[PDB]
């Protein structure tokens, strides 16, 4: 498995997910379909599937168009606004990409039709990957524009979370940075919050990109996947992590970036 | 001039505003009319006037009845939406109540016909008094319905904040320690609010209102009054009165109401 990161308009990430074994690959949320078709070429291989994480236009937005310069392809997503939508799919519906095996994991909260796609080579040895939309960012987490705490508490937590630790983490968009801001404001005691940050500001400077991350390393610096740690909750004033999420995520929403 | 002080429903205050010399009175928001007409009876005065802050029920909501009740009343207010009005008024509007002084203050945002009324006898042998409906309260200030951060930056600080520093200031709820609760966690280091809080308790605790204030107490643990003190503004992360003014709404709106 191969999994390519492709920059779309201001921060946004597309993942062309190539199969080594078939040269089949599928493209999570292609707003920008004359990138994808020039990646695929670069890459010599096969689009035949499309995985949208959910029908905000920067996701969705180039389905439309790739379905018109790209014949054959199946068009995945599990909610009924998603241009060009060809399967409709739910929780725990599972396609194939060539000999990879991709399972579709419903996380409703930022839209209420969320999925998030984990991607597997059965029998292989090589990590999965799971691709979060605007779900899980590195260090972060969507909005909840259509959802509760209680509903990013089970996507993150009880969705996400039960994947294994090695699973690589291929979010929405490039907010690394500002999250690990928020983040070290809530647990100014945490290392891994602090290196994170190094890393993110060095990466950025050299203009690469901050995914994949890994779900292990989220559980280490993430404030919204450490909802149930005492120093997240102390933080929040709460004892229960659904509260604290809620409280977390209002905070952030009014925090004030800092320049450094 | 003395000032009775009258709750109605849960939390709501009317006020009688009697002219001890004609035995003339006013009745600030007379939601519960049989209950002001019953005052005026105790207290040996006749009603002649309806001061109305706003337009929502709980202050507004008994004008018609009370007129009904009583014959020859006149009901002033600055909003259209207020049911009986006799006179509509705006910035700068006076009256007399009996030999009492009645100067109106438009104060928008809360609503957009709120209206603030100070009163005073001539020749200042005591305290004036100002009615401020959901505009001040004390240690708070309403929620920003029909307007802006600008708005309540102004109505608070130049238009009831210029006012003479004993004022007495007759709010329209008893919302007293749940502000200071708040106001506690904008600023910890305060001890004007801590010492409210504990005396407001008291009060509480004994059935007495905790009106009136005074505009120079408010001054001293009010956070939206505070809004151009450097801790104030450090709470929310700005440094002007205007953006401070509408995160520390923002964050009151959804503030989580500690147990003491
Ligand atoms: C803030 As969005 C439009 O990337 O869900
Ligand atoms: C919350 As109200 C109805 O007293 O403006
Ligand atoms: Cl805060
Ligand atoms: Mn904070
Ligand atoms: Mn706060
Ligand atoms: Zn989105
Ligand atoms: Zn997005
Ligand atoms: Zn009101
Ligand atoms: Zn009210």
């Amino acid at each position: 498995m191969k999994v390519e990161v492709l920059p779309a308009l201001t921060d946004n990430y597309m993942y062309l997910v190539i199969d080594d074994e078939t040269k089949e690959a599928a493209i999570v949320d292609p707003v920008q379909p004359q990138k994808v078709v020039d990646a695929a070429r670069k890459h010599g291989v096969k689009l035949t599937t499309v995985l949208t994480t959910h029908h905000h236009w920067d996701h969705a937005g180039g389905n439309e168009k790739l379905v018109k310069l790209e014949s054959g392809l199946k068009v995945y997503g599990g909610d009924d606004r998603i241009g060009a939508l060809t399967h409709k799919i739910t929780h725990l519906s599972t396609l194939q990409v060539g000999s990879l095996n991709v399972k579709c994991l419903a996380t409703p909260c930022h839209t209420s039709g969320h999925i998030c796609y984990f991607v597997s080579k059965p029998g292989g040895s090589e990590p999965p990957a799971v691709f979060t939309g605007d779900t899980l960012f590195v260090a972060g987490c969507g909005k909840f524009y259509e959802g509760t705490a209680d509903e990013m508490c089970k996507a993150l937590l009880e969705v996400l979370g039960r994947l294994p630790p090695d699973t690589r983490v291929y979010c929405g968009h490039e907010y690394t940075i500002n999250n690990l801001k928020f983040a070290r404001h809530v647990e100014p005691g945490n290392a891994a919050i602090r290196e994170k940050l190094a890393w993110a500001k060095e990466k950025y400077s050299i203009g690469e990109p901050t995914v994949p991350s890994t779900l292990a390393e989220e559980f280490t610096y993430n404030p919204f996947m450490r909802v149930r740690e005492k120093t997240v909750q102390q933080h929040a004033g709460e004892t229960d992590p659904v509260t604290t999420m809620r409280a977390v995520r209002r905070e952030k929403d009014q925090f004030k970036m800092p320049r450094d």
